[PDB]
């Protein structure tokens, strides 16, 4: 057996990549190993698709082994849990660099076999995952680098430690190739735009040494390429239950190019809107009878349900997690049902939307000092057309100001779409459900004065932070249109 | 936003109806509250059936937040518990209203978002879903009423509140609709056949101030009614085993057909019975060894095996309900595995049957004072061919006396069905799985001097009282008959 | 109702067969009562098969009532649990006297319905379903006998109580049919290679007088026998991955015949081995950086990956068992992940594998007097080409070495399989995934003084016991040679 061994200072740690030892029946397996914290990620592609499979199958599995942080697992936890479930979606959202046409199924198992308490293991799995695609073989436009960038002194800090992270008023993290950034999930404490953008930036810098040490390992033990190539070559209809019903023709690729070009040239939406236009709001308070605090919050044809609870400082939620105990007193539920699209089925991706959408509240959530209460808020996503977790920010800010809880400010949330093809671009303000055609779709979530939450999903080569910071400022002026509008309702709590 | 609200008496409460606000885009949705117990239903139709669908596909959703009662969810409780699919039944048994020919899949989903713990929100729900079919357009012969009926100081009391159950003596569910009832669903102290049919006529009249109310807010908010219309147009066999195999011909309307016209001129059954014969039994006590209370009952080709276990006060289940917190001291537990019926698979209607045996002993339980030990009760249906819920109230009554528990008396369950078309009708006596081949089916459960469980399903226009009197008349004679059998194999605990 | 009861002495005991009164609808079912210890056990075969099906679908359902012991189930255990899983695969591995060409889906159902607490249900469930196989009619060659071996003051025990187990050196369990032994698990303290095969021809000859009395009742009570008849009538590539892929010839039976004659005649295996050869050995001490004990084993193309976690005494496992509560002071659990042999998947027989490793350390492990801390060991296979659980044995003593816990020797296991046909056989040392194409396949593991484990799995008629002598001495002298390997790298602990 022969194990190749690469080496490198990722900032203030030392970054271990091994392969060619371990798991050999996979299409490629590296173990990564960031100052004790060892992720080992394996990724298995089919050589063959299913005749006639219509999407691209893709699966990303992250376990968290409790051995490695030394301690024998209890009577209690098959089913994965909800941190380790946003973890494997922080992997996942590597998709779009699979070339179009790609269609064989692959899978990847990134497993947690020993820990580091200051040391997430959830960057050093996404650098695995980097990784193991770019050793495979398999048609994949990366390598990635993954970075967590941190705001301590009014300076950004590349992977804070948990200890320092405390002291951070920022938990960005961020993803992408050595071209352009692909995926940005963001924490912060009311941060300016400037600030968010700065770091963002900053992140793509610093990974940089990841993509390049990969790419080395690549040209060493990398295997050879796969011999894969690709096959060669409703206007007024504003109600989307009207639209969808009447667009079912006997008889996709044409319905994004007139839909596309629709918006480029600068003429009224699907719906029949400008550019920098927000759907009609209705805001209501006070709506359910035997609960603390209740908010209806509606956004055209997305709607939210969203309830507060107060309890005591012991129905506080114990999460037993890899890196330590923790207790957690804001505690946020996500729930999409069937009716809110109009389908029928079981009573999806409610764990990603609920965590954006409580990282958008936790900023200006009080003090324990100031509120020694246990608040739980649960959103209920009635109608859904466009972005219905900025719609649960909005809602639970009014949830909490209806129960009595006295959060730091007004909070409220807004997607935002782009179309781009030149020099010519354009920034949607409030897309539809518009979002799968299309470049980009980023989520702002703040109050009047910073923001709170940043989430990105870029898919296209070339986005300027020049074009991101005109983004940026049309998605500031979209949230306080709506916190006017949330100012009127309800603007003090009890 | 336009929010319609039709408001009405409904016994002693308030009832609200408000629909047109919240989830538009499924087919219908309506928000229910009566005196703060508010419970939000929806529906949704899919406009085309799958092609060649064989089955009505049908799918009832009860769901309990635990933030409507003004508390967090703790630790524990994706899959909904015991109480929440009894009641999503409860909804369930709507189904037969529904057209001949009728095949588009449909979903309700009834969500407690607000409770008050005085007002039970089974009762909101169904009538909360009675308004959204009504309001959706989809064929649907309703609007049904909702009604519980109790039994204070011996005069009928609609909808009593959870202190008044207490000194009630019936906990009767009746659901029907303006012409004819549908549903009942009872549980009671050994009370008489008239005073148990007494209820579901007075049920049945105080439901109709709730019928009448949803129909006007459907010619004020109703959607148009849905373009559909449908498509226009083994005798002495006696072992049910061996009936089954010799009928599958290679080559059902026929099949019910030639069924129903040899009983209703009068002539021997499929199995050769008069039509108030009751089928072999064989009773048996003390049947395994290591068990405190045993007993296998036997009843032509359906058997159960019921088991007693004693338990301390501390073994005693403690069920977190949304009303309120409740100490189970009578346990019941139903099981039906695939060999009961001579099939292979996975090892329904379990909760059902095990909650309509569990009514059926609960009259016959003694109090805490006299017997301070907490008993369960386990039934293995070992054969099943017609109702083997009620075999299982037989069952749990010999099991019982041989663990030594002092019941009030025996008790004995018997199933039975009706036949009829014209002014000429027969009630037939321990049926046959005779049960999908006929109008109505009900099941009496009770001692020699009462009834303590009465359960009706009803899908024929046109059953008077006085039919209903005579059919419970020989429902009465029926478990007499199997309670004397009985009462010579045990007759005494101990 | 008429019940048919055949009673027999099978050792200390009285074995009671009872059929023909409890569930008639399903094709045999009988309740078969060991001293007061009684499995309900019932078998259905369906009379038409699926057209097509290519496979033969048996499935084994053990369950275990908690009211068998005489008490109440508590608010915890509908999914199997680790220990009636493991139970209903000792009954399943029946499955090879089905004649070849059988397809039709059979289910066996045992439930545990009374127990006595030193009489164990696992042997009487196995006597319940030879029983009610050979009653049924369903093709089947039996009936099979089942066994239970100790070993107490240097002789064999049959049947051995819970409270005689303390005293024993061996927990042997076999069945098999009046000819040839077909199942054998076994789990010892370092017993020698004659001492384990003379208690699997003990126990052979004991459990004769269970096929000898289901026999009488299967002339008695036996249904008619089923109307069924069978249907009338890659050299050099030696890596697993690379011969897998090039093998799917476009266009099983003539793959046997192949590889069975290129042994038989005696030149290199698929692989290009003799028939006593081991596969290269990989040892490594230490992998790991933040866990007790861990260890990488790799033997040719198999490889685990296997850690140690050390613990006090309160985090030792409390199993509620139903025969009595037993605390688990050493752990084991197993890992088999879709990539260890290049597939994509679900994250099987897991339980199977990781017992059949504790068994195969347990027998090492150091006394609670002189280490009084809970061990806890995981298996994770990278590698999977032969036998990785014998592969998990080799890893476990290593990690436990790795880790500081003082085990009494160094244990290895090794998995043999054997091909014959006439007079002339050959057992074969270190088995390909070889398996398939086989008669017998068995897994030894132990120290380099005695045995720890033993399990076989015979689908021939005709092994003699000089045979199976011949064939345990090859797997002493290959154990023997792995853990000379094994005592280079690790050969003490702390």
């Amino acid at each position: 057996l022969n194990p190749i061994v690469r080496k490198f200072q990722y900032g203030q740690h030392t970054v271990t990549l091994e392969t060619g030892m371990m798991a050999r029946q996979a299409t490629a397996a590296v173990m990564v190993s960031m100052d004790d914290t060892a992720v080992f990620v394996t990724v298995v592609g089919q050589k063959k698709a299913k005749p006639g499979q219509d999407f691209f199958p893709l699966t990303v599995n992250y376990q968290e082994r409790t051995y490695a942080a030394g301690r024998i697992p209890g009577s209690f936890f098959g089913r994965p849990s909800e941190g380790e479930t946003l973890i494997a979606r922080l992997i996942d959202r590597i998709r779009p660099l699979f070339p179009e046409g790609f269609v064989n199924e692959v899978q990847v198992i990134a497993t947690v076999v020993s820990v580091n308490p200051q040391v997430n293991p959830d960057i050093v799995a996404m650098i695995g995952a980097s990784a193991a695609l770019s050793l495979s073989g398999i048609p994949f436009n990366g390598p990635i680098g993954a970075a967590r960038v941190g705001y301590i002194n009014d300076q950004y800090v590349l992977n804070p430690t948990q200890d320092e992270l405390k002291e951070s008023k920022l938990d960005l993290v961020v993803a992408g190739t050595e071209a352009a950034v692909l995926m940005v999930e963001s924490e912060a404490e009311l941060l300016s735009e400037d600030q968010m953008l700065g770091a963002v930036v900053f992140g793509h810098e610093q990974q940089q040494v990841v993509i390049q040490n990969i790419n080395e390992l690549v040209k060493e033990a990398g295997k050879p390429r796969w011999d894969w190539q690709p096959e060669p070559v409703a206007y007024r209809i504003t109600d989307k239950q009207e639209r969808y019903a009447q667009v079912d023709v006997i008889k996709h690729a044409i319905e994004k190019n007139v839909v596309r070009s629709r918006v480029l040239a600068g003429e009224p939406r699907i719906d029949g809107r400008e550019k920098d236009m927000i759907r009609g709001l209705d805001v209501r308070t006070g709506v359910l009878p035997r609960t603390h605090g209740s908010a209806l919050f509606t956004r055209g044809e997305t709607q939210a349900l969203v309830t507060a609870t107060l309890g005591t400082a012991r129905d506080a939620q114990v999460l037993d997690e890899l890196m330590g105990e923790r207790t957690d007193t804001f505690l946020f539920h996500y729930n999409f049902p069937p009716y809110s699209v109009g389908e029928t089925g079981m009573v999806r991706r409610e764990i990603g939307h609920g965590r954006l959408a409580k990282r958008g509240v936790l900023a200006v959530m009080p003090d324990m000092d100031k509120f020694p209460y246990t608040v739980r808020v649960v959103s209920e996503i009635t109608e859904s057309n466009g972005s219905s977790s900025m719609a649960s920010v909005c809602g639970a800010s009014l949830a909490l100001m209806d129960a009595g809880v006295p959060i730091k400010a007004a909070v409220a949330g807004i997607a935002m779409g782009l179309v781009k093809e030149g020099d010519n671009y354009v920034v949607l303000s409030d897309i539809l459900g518009e979002d799968h055609l299309g470049d980009m779709d980023f989520k702002v979530a703040g109050s009047r004065d910073g923001i709170s939450a940043l989430q990105m999903d870029i898919k296209i080569e070339g986005i300027t932070k020049e074009i991101m910071q005109v983004a940026l400022n049309q998605a500031k002026g979209a949230r306080l249109h709506i916190l006017g509008v949330m100012e009127q309702a309800i603007n003090a709590p009890r």
